[PDB]
């Protein structure tokens, strides 16, 4: 196992809430070379090798990462930067040699500040080998995560590595209610249903807390064995989730 692989990730532009702006930005410096690899070279500029995508926990860095290699028709792979802290240098081999062989590729490194904060530590310095060695206008994409970009050692910063920073920030009001109507697609709602209020009464939550209020919505309808959710089921899922949260 080690790591995981998703043959074709079935994700797409649809099932992401907001992001409009920094979604345009990562197709920009993913997808476009990718589709067309012709044109940066025609015009004499390297696409990057590295997206770092940043910001809090749960908003869709994941999410956007698995709807590029849909759309690009790649293959999606993941790893969790504390998983690899236990060796490990052999697993990032591995992981590109993959990665290579399954090409076209889109690479997503999770949590890569448990592997790079800040003669080098020997899995960061395998990461920084594998991407000096595969080129531009290739067909292996990395894309990695992190809460922290200030953290990160400079060297996945510098040219050829991560050199496109992208934040991904918690959903705005119109935003988070993009995402309870995006989650709750396959689940007949009444008409009655004020998204908007809705979002108003979720100041700071985050894309994952959004899904799960849908969740908890759908299930309180079930528990009530109702055809359709209710907006007083929404109302009370967020209650709900608002509880959770308190309980770290
Ligand atoms: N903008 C969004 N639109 C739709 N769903 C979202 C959005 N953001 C988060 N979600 C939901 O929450 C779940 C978790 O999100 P995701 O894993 O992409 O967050 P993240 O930024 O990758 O967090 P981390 O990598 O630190 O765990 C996803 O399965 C997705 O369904």
């Amino acid at each position: 196992m080690g790591f995981e692989v998703v043959e074709r990730p079935n994700v797409t532009y649809n099932d992401i809430g907001g992001l409009k702006k920094q979604l345009q930005e990562l197709r920009e410096a993913i997808e476009l070379p990718l589709k067309h690899p012709e044109l940066f070279e025609e015009v004499g500029i390297d696409p990057p090798k590295g997206v770092l995508l940043y910001g809090p926990p749960g908003c869709g860095k994941t999410l956007m990462a698995k709807a590029i290699a849909h759309e690009v028709n790649a293959t999606f792979i993941r790893v969790v930067g504390s998983e690899l802290v236990r060796e490990g240098a052999r697993l990032v081999h591995e992981l590109f040699e993959l990665a290579k062989e399954k090409a076209p590729t889109i690479i997503f490194i999770d949590e890569i500040d448990a592997i790079g904060a800040k003669e080098v530590n020997r899995t960061l310095m395998q990461l920084l080998a594998e991407m000096d060695g595969f080129d531009p206008r290739g067909n292996v994409k990395v894309i990695a995560a992190t809460n922290r970009p200030d953290i990160l050692d400079p060297a996945l910063l510098r040219p050829g590595r991560f050199d496109r920073l992208i934040e991904v920030p918690l959903p705005d009001e119109f935003s988070r209610a993009q995402i309870l109507q995006i989650h709750s697609r396959k689940m007949t709602t009444d008409d009655d249903i004020n998204w908007q209020e809705l979002a108003r009464s979720t100041d700071e939550f985050n894309g994952a807390q959004l899904k799960a209020v849908t969740v908890e919505a759908g299930m309180i309808a079930l528990r009530n064995g109702q055809s359709s959710v209710k907006h007083e089921d929404f109302v009370e899922g967020i209650s709900e989730v608002q509880a959770r949260k308190s309980k770290s």
